[PDB]
């Protein structure tokens, strides 16, 4: 009965060729770090005690902002948020949040980033059930796949590299592409654990390496 949006194996880049940075495009937004940080939550859900199943998703941030732009969501630590509950995969309206929003449906669009890290589930009583990247034009659409919108998305063994338990997801990734259109850009995770207990503290170490640039290109 569970509304369940699981990704695999899965790597679907889209876009036009990387961006060769010129005089008349325009960086409008970037972000980066100079040190590695880490998020450290219990996910639980509220009002429902049920074993086994945490659902959340991360907004992915970067510590710096470059200081010739706006400011914009991209900026900040990285925060995770259960899914609406145990038997449901969505994600509150109010928690839908893009890391940047375009004011110009003229605008072309051009991403380069790099997500390197690692997730890491305390303890010994659970396992990534799913964990995938997602560079997209709308929020959660599912399957991926099917989505012009989706313009990157790496989950499973194209994300990363599990130990022996899939306790741990360790990651480095790269996007690079360019001709993008959208409204509203969202850059998140998107987790499940399966498991014998209530909660879990879970922890996500962002690299230093990791960074979000975003350009408008020249017409």
């Amino acid at each position: 009965d569970a509304i369940y949006y699981p990704v695999g194996d899965v790597d679907i880049e889209r876009g036009g060729p990387a961006l060769e940075v010129g005089e008349e495009d325009v960086l409008v937004a970037r972000s980066f770090n100079e040190e590695d940080y880490v998020l450290d939550t219990i996910a639980q859900y509220p009002n429902d005690p049920t074993l086994g199943k945490l659902t959340f998703m991360i907004d992915l941030k970067n510590q710096q902002k470059d200081q010739n732009v706006a400011d914009f969501n991209g900026v900040g630590k990285s925060k995770l948020t259960m899914s609406l509950g145990y038997k449901d995969g969505n994600y509150p309206s109010e928690s839908q949040v893009p890391i940047y929003t375009s004011q110009d449906v003229t605008a072309k669009y051009a991403v380069k980033l790099r997500l390197k890290g690692e997730l890491l589930v305390s303890g010994d009583e659970w396992m990534i059930d799913y964990v995938y990247a997602q560079l997209a034009s709308l929020f959660q659409p599912y399957p991926p796949a099917n989505f012009p919108e989706v313009f990157m998305c790496k989950g499973g063994m194209k994300l990363g590299t599990f130990d022996s338990f899939r306790r741990t997801c360790t990651f480095d990734i790269t996007y690079d592409r360019s001709d993008l259109s959208f409204s509203q850009l969202y850059f998140n995770l998107f987790i499940n654990l399966a498991g014998q207990k209530r909660e879990n503290r879970v922890r996500l170490r962002i690299d230093k390496e990791s960074y979000f640039e975003l350009y408008e290109q020249s017409e």
